[PDB]
This record gives structure tokens, sequence and C-alpha cells, in this order.
């Protein structure tokens, strides 16, 4: 249920009055992410549209906590909203990728959770982002390239709000108590030298990601910064339809594909798994309507509609891995160089 | 009470063990040189573990010093200088390395203040340390908020086992303390440990010499020392240095008339000490407990002979308090001077060097 969710966090409900804006401004059809409602919740959007309008620049953040198996393929989607995003306005990136707070959270070697945090990264490289429009960049290794405003940001937050916010206790850990500066910070543009002095975050999120950000944009005045905007995506299902091996994973085989949605994916449109993973990945909006009117009026079978899932999701991986393969460590320096 | 403390009272409320003659004389022996004065007259008072880091030393295995300044806005007084007197010895006496962690984070996090400002007075501090002579081979000092991400790997390890249970009943933070405050912690523990710094020896003892109000941070150390597979850290304890009054050795400062600062001009040394230091002096021998001037010399004069001289005079009246005073005031006014005359002839090149972790 979206509209409680959205009433939990205190976002603002998004609303097709705001794709048509994208979409205007764009000159381009705005992507279909807008369109189909995995973008359902925002702050302020409408002012980082307002931000294009005025041909003023913004720039996008978002992150990454590393814990990895190899990732899956619902990873990708804030990822995907970035690329298309950078593309349509050749803007800059900033992706934070929190070995710290895996490192602090999870029972774990920090020199793993940084091993993992460098996967994640040409993992996230893949998708093919701009080399000189964006950085990728470890906590560990390179927060502190902000480290000023990480202590302004920390300043300005205490305990009280802290623990409201986000539901420490007495036994949570100093670090993961100082760990929501460190998180807010990438969302000022004083935080990077390659970004212009003023210009406007927008930071695409999990939901769950809402608390930072809300917190960010009450500390902004204070801080004398502007206000992030954010933009929430629900989180793809596993295949049971839920959130081990009913995830379809980056590095699976084309055939282990064909085998977990056919035995997994649970077949009604609303409950209906495989038209979900294609309101995700199927980029064809007058082929994907077939498939809803199809399934609809019974003239599709669950039978088809799985195997319309499958070839499309075996598209995407397929197209993943033909690029994974040719990630070169090399290529992983480009995105990490803040020189 | 001007003078006399009791020492045991302050060695019980932290958990600390008592300094003894033993551990100065062990001290002697391992560096061949005369044990620093301060061990001698009660300066340090307490300790943890400085058995072991003798023991540590005897067995010609390294170890480091390392202590730390909070930036203030203002001129520090000379009672400031007295670890790192300490420190300047320990480190001429076994020619080792020296860490001296500029806390201007913490007076950023804590003080109503820029951040622009804490780091310019760290900056400041850092001429105000170099002065007193260390050796520019074996000393970093390093500002926190540039520098301390050299050893983020252990300020994020030492964050992880301090829960906020553990930070507030040690620290005191409540709910208006904010979290950088309650993170702060962590990153003055990291230099404890000899992996915090590239150019130490894989695990070489710490050894930090402190005021005693330092200690929790170093029994939390020592406790997590297991857990981070590090060597527990040596610390010793200086008593400090009373105001002219005596009473207020506090770091910080009560009324600047009876204190002695570091920008003071020799005239103002003598009238401040010939006006304010309380004297032990009796009505019409010399009652040495609770005498300022004395006191005073026990810390700033470099010579044993001389203090016994003034110290018998006095006990048995054959010296008088305006002269204790006397003694002090040339005293004091000499460290000051040559303080001072020194701050002038460090240049940024001196600087710089120390400021370097590249030089090790
Ligand atoms: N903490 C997030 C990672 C993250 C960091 N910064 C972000 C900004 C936007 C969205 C996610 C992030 C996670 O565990 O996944
Ligand atoms: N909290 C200390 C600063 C400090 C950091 N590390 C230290 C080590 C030794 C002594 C003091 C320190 C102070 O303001 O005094
Ligand atoms: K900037
Ligand atoms: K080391």
């Amino acid at each position: 249920d979206y509209d409680k969710i959205i009433n939990q966090f205190g976002c603002e409900k998004f609303n097709q009055a705001l794709a048509d804006r994208l979409e205007k401004l764009s000159g381009k059809p705005a992507h279909y992410f807008f369109r189909r409602g995995i973008v359902f919740a925002h702050r302020d959007f409408n002012l980082l549209l307002d931000e294009i309008a005025n041909n003023r620049p913004f720039y996008l953040y978002t992150g990454r906590g590393p814990s990895s198996k190899t990732m899956h393929i619902g990873h990708t989607i804030p990822f995907l909203l970035c690329k298309y995003m950078q593309d349509a306005f050749k803007i800059r990136l900033v992706i934070q990728i929190t070995d710290d707070e895996k490192f602090l959270w999870k029972s774990m070697r920090l020199e793993d959770a940084m091993a993992y945090g460098r996967e994640n990264i040409k993992d996230i490289v893949t998708l093919g982002f701009d080399p000189k429009l964006t950085y990728i960049f470890s906590n560990v290794e390179a927060s502190h390239h902000f480290e000023e405003n990480i202590l302004k940001i920390s300043k300005t937050i205490n305990l009280n709000e802290a623990i409201k916010v986000f539901g420490f206790d007495m036994s949570s850990n100093i670090g993961q108590v100082g760990f929501p500066a460190k998180e807010i910070a990438p969302c000022f543009s004083s935080s990077f030298r390659f970004i212009g002095k003023g210009a406007m975050c927008l930071v695409p999120a999990a939901v769950d990601q809402d608390p930072f950000f809300r917190l960010a944009r009450d500390k902004a005045k204070a801080l004398g910064e502007k206000k992030p905007s954010s933009i929430y995506v629900s989180l793809l299902p596993d295949l049971k339809g839920v959130n081990p091996n009913s995830s379809i994973y980056l590095d699976d085989a084309q055939d282990t594909i064909r085998k977990k949605i056919i035995a997994y994916a649970y077949s009604d449109i609303d409950v209906d798994v495989p038209f979900e993973y294609l309101k995700y990945f199927l980029d064809d909006d007058q082929e994907l309507e077939k498939y809803r009117s199809g399934y609809i009026k019974g003239e599709i079978t669950s039978k088809e509609m799985k195997e319309k899932c499958v070839v499309v999701i075996q598209e995407f991986v397929s197209r993943y891995q033909e690029s994974r393969k040719r990630v070169t460590d090399d290529d992983l320096r480009a995105f990490i160089d803040i020189n």
C-alpha cells in the first residue's frame, strides 16, 4: 500500500503532472519509471523541475551499501533512474558506496566490506554512466574530502533527533550514531570540488532512505545550503513476490533465468509478479500494454506472461553481462578519481 | 586547599595505579640518563601500565608517545606546557617517535565556533607547540580535520566497539549532545594504536602523557585493545600546575590575573606573582606544603640542588616568602622569555616538516 508508505514517511505522492513537466523539460518522453508508478513519491521534485526550467544545473546523488553476494536486478533500479536522468540532462552524478555503514551494522571485517565496496562499483559502472560526469567513491577511502561538511552536519544533529529519526538505542555503536552525517553530506554541492557552487541535489532512493533526507532538508538552511530534492522508487519484489534462490542475479545464466521464472514466479494482474517484473524492465510501452490488456481479457496465459517476462529479463541480464565482462579494473579508476 | 591535593582520592576515582620511585629508577637505568624531574618531584603521580612500557623498552621493543591539544582562541598558559615538556624529554631520552593530535574537530564540535576558526586556531597551536623544540625527524603534529582520515579504519573499528550506553556512561553525553561529539572519542582513541600511523613499527606500544582528566579515553582504549588485536597503550598522568592562588588545577583558565600566560611581558610575570601568589609563610619555619611559589619551582626549576636549597631553607625559616616568590619570578620569567624568543624563530618551513606525514 503506497499511500500508507507515503503517510508513514510524510513525503509527497508522485503524480503524472510531474512526469509531463519532466517530459516537457527534457524534450523526450519521461522515463517509463515515472509513468508506471515506480517513482511513487518525492520531496520537492517540482522545485528541481523549476531548476531545470530556469536552465540552472542540478546534480544527482545516490548510494549503495556493499554486503556482497552478486547484486540482483532489483538493485539496478535507482541506478537506471540515474542513468536516464544523467543522459537526459547531461548532468553530474555522485555515488556513495557505504562500506563504513555495512561494516558498522553487519558482523563483518572492514577489509571485506571495503572489498565488497569495490565489486559493487564494478557492478555499478556496468550500467554505463559517463566517467567525465560521474564520481563514485568509497566512504572509508574518500568521505574525508568532504570532512568539513560531515562535521558541520554532525554538529547540527543532536542525539535526540538521531534516535527519533533513526531508531538508535543504548546498544547502537557510536559509529552508527555518527553515520547519518556521512549519508547527508553528499546532498550539498559544497561536498564536491567538481560541482557548481549552489547546484540543487536530486536524490533517487528507495523510500526507506527518506529519514536521511527529511533530516538533510531540515538542516539545509542552518548549514546555508540548498535543500536537496528527492524521488522514491518502489522496490522490485523477489519472484515469490516478497522483499534466496528466487532472486534474479546479475550473474545468473540465460537458462538459470528461464528456470527461476518458470519455477518460482507467482501467477488478476495486481498480484502477478511476471507483469510486475515487466513494469520495471520492458522498454516498450505499446508492448507492455498488449500484455496488460491481454492478461486482463484472458487472451494471454500465465504461461505466456512468464515467458515474455523470461525473454525481457534475459535481454536485460545479457546486456548487463556483455558490458560487465568488459569493465577493466583500469575503467574503475576513472570513476573514483577526485583529482 | 592551596597546593595540597589528596592524590589517592584522585587515583581511586579513576581506577589507575599510583606512580612510585621504583618506576623512575627503572626509567633511569633504561635510558642511562637521569629521570626527568617530573618523575622525582611527584608531578607524575598516577599511571596505567607504565611498568609494562618499561618492559617493552627493556626488551629492545620500540614505543611511541602520543598526546593532544584542543586548540583555543586564547594564548595558552604555562600550565599547558607541562605534558608537552614531559614528551620533549621522553623523546630526547629515547630518540622515539611522537604524535600530537590537534583536536580542531573537538573544539568545533563542542564550542560556538565556525569550523574555519577552530582550524585557524589549530594551526596557531601547532606553532605554539613546535616552539618547545621537538625533534622534526620524530614528531608528527596534525589537525584531526585534515589528517585523521589517514586512520579512518581505526576510527571505524574503534567506533564499532563502543555503544551509546557506554559512550554516555563514560563521557556524559546526553540528548542534546550532537552526533559528532558522540563519535568523537573514537578519534581520540585511535592514535593509541601504532597501526594508526603507517610510519610506526607493526605493534609498537603507545605511551600517552596526559592530564588525568583524559583517562576515560585511555581506560576505554585499553579495554578495546584485545577486541582490535592491538597492544594496550600505556598512560602516565601529570598533576596540573595550579593557578597562583593554588586551587584551579584546570587546563582551563580561571581568573587570567592569577595565571601566567605564554604572552605575558616580564613585568606582568613579576606583578602577577608578587601580587597574587599564595604563600606558605607564617605570620611572623615556612609551610612548604601550601607555598605556591615553591610549587611553581617544582614544575619549572630545571635544577635539583637549587630546588632542594629553597626547600630546605624554607622549611627551617632561613628563606623568606618574599625571597621564594623572588626566585619563582626569575624562573617563570626566564621560561616565558625563552619560549617567546623561540616562537619568533619558528618559520613555516619548521612547521611544514612537523605537519608532513611523508617525512618518515
Ligand atoms: N545507506 C544506503 C546506501 C546509500 C548511501 N547514500 C544514499 C543515497 C541515496 C540512496 C541510497 C544511499 C544503503 O544501505 O543502501
Ligand atoms: N580531549 C583532549 C585532546 C586530546 C586528544 N588526544 C589526546 C591525547 C593526550 C592528551 C590530550 C588529548 C583535550 O582537549 O585536552
Ligand atoms: K562546489
Ligand atoms: K604501523
